[PDB]
Formats: C-alpha cells, structure tokens, sequence
C-alpha cells in the first residue's frame, strides 16, 4: 500500500513492541517509556513487511532497572511525561524471522 492496518494486529502490535523497545534502549532516560497510544498503522507487503506507525509515547515511574514492566503509569506532571511523539519504520521478514527499524523520528507531541 501502505494500506490501513489496527493495532488489533498481531504484527501491528509486535512491530509497536519491537520499536518502542528500540526508542528505550537508545535513550539516556533513567525511566521507561512506553507507547500511549498508536495513532495511525500502515503496513505494506512485498520482499517483506514495512510497518509504518504513528505513536504518541510518554515517560512512567518504572526505571529502566525494574526487572518488571508490566505496569508503569505515565507521569501525571506534564514536564514529566513528557508527551512525543513517534513516527516509526519496521522491517519485517516473517518467514525469516527478521525486524529491524528502518526509521525512527521523534519530537514533541
């Protein structure tokens, strides 16, 4: 396409987990981050998969440290949430079992 694609997506949905723990691991923050909420999801299929996914991210109370992420609020404070805004690029060859980010960009929101 890209066509449309929904977070109710079993690809969609490992593609967001792939990247947003790409965004974690390249950050300087002491604190997890997680998604907020996908905005809009595209894929388009041909040699592999390209996901294309707007994402609103924010900042929780979890470090990074914590060996459990199951269930980090977003920060209540503004200038700690501090709310970005995401657009993300994942390659994805299923079959071959390969994910890799082509593009990652954030500001923001």
């Amino acid at each position: 396409g890209p066509m449309d694609a929904s977070v109710e997506e079993e690809g969609v949905r490992r593609a967001l987990d792939f990247a947003v723990g790409e965004y974690n691991k390249a950050s300087n923050d002491m604190y997890h981050s997680r998604a907020l909420q996908v905005v809009r999801a595209r894929k388009q299929i041909n040699a592999g998969v390209n996901y294309f996914l707007d994402v609103e991210l924010g900042r929780t109370t979890c470090t990074k440290t914590q060996p459990n992420l199951d269930n980090c609020p977003f920060h209540d404070q503004p200038h700690l949430k501090r709310k970005a805004f995401c657009s993300f690029q994942i390659y994805a060859v299923p079959w071959q079992g390969t994910m890799t980010l082509s593009k990652s960009t954030c500001q923001d929101a």
